[PDB]
Parts: structure tokens; sequence; C-alpha cells
């Protein structure tokens, strides 16, 4: 127990400002240069057909759940070395909660 629900709302916009330029969230949305996350959680890491993930993804084999999912967010890098993922991660717990129960929301 070391994740709580913040503001989807909140989510929503620093997911429009710090993902968007490389993702989509909804089902039926493109990959682009990171893939579309549409039904994430639950899901392991590199299982996005018709994305060419680096090897170091899919080795790691991460399921996605809300907790796995603020570490990775904190150091992505870090999490995974290898990962082509370019973003130095959110530094705050807040910020993370938020766009995870953002997360949480829409890619549903
Ligand atoms: C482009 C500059 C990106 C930004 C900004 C973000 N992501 Fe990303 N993401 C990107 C790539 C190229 C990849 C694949 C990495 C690889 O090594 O191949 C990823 C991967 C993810 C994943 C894991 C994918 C999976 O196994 O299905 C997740 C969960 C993810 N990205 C989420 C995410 C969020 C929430 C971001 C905003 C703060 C974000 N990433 C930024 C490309 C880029």
């Amino acid at each position: 127990t070391e994740f709580k629900a913040g503001s989807a709302k909140k989510g929503a916009t620093l997911f429009k400002t710090r993902c968007l330029q490389c993702h989509t969230v909804e089902k039926g949305g493109p990959h682009k240069v990171g893939p579309n996350l549409h039904g994430i959680f639950g899901r392991h890491s590199g299982q996005a057909e018709g994305y060419s993930y680096t090897d170091a993804n899919i080795k790691k084999n991460v399921l996605w759940d809300e907790n796995n999912m603020s570490e990775y967010l904190t150091n992505p890098k870090k999490y995974i070395p290898g990962t082509k993922m370019a973003f130095g991660g959110l530094k705050k717990e807040k910020d993370r909660n938020d766009l995870i129960t953002y997360l949480k929301k829409a890619t549903e």
C-alpha cells in the first residue's frame, strides 16, 4: 500500500504535457514513438503487436499495475536499463499518483 489515487483531471494534463508527444491511450488509437498504452494494466511489458520494443523491454517482463508503474515512472531507464524510453521520469509521488489514476482511467 504505496500508491494512493490522485486526481483524474490532474493526471489528464501531465499526460498531455508529458506522454502525448509519444503515446496514445485510446483503444484503436495508434502506436507512435512509444506504443499506444490502451489496456496496459495487467499486461506484461512488451506485448503491443505492431511495435518494435527494444530487447530491454521484452526481457524485463514487468506486469502493469499502478505500483510497478510508479517506480518505472520515477526513473524508467533505471527500472529498465536498455529502454528506448527517453524520459527522465516524474520526481514527485503526488504527480505520479495523479497520472496513474489518469492512466488507471483512460487506458481502460
Ligand atoms: C517519447 C519521447 C516518449 C515519452 C515522452 C514517453 N514514452 Fe513511454 N515509451 C516510449 C517508448 C519508445 C517506449 C518503448 C521503450 C522500449 O525500450 O522499447 C515506451 C514504453 C512505455 C511503457 C512500457 C510499454 C509496454 O511494455 O507496453 C509504458 C508503461 C510507458 N511508455 C508510459 C509512458 C508515460 C505514462 C509517459 C509520460 C510521462 C511516457 N511513457 C513518456 C516513448 C515515450
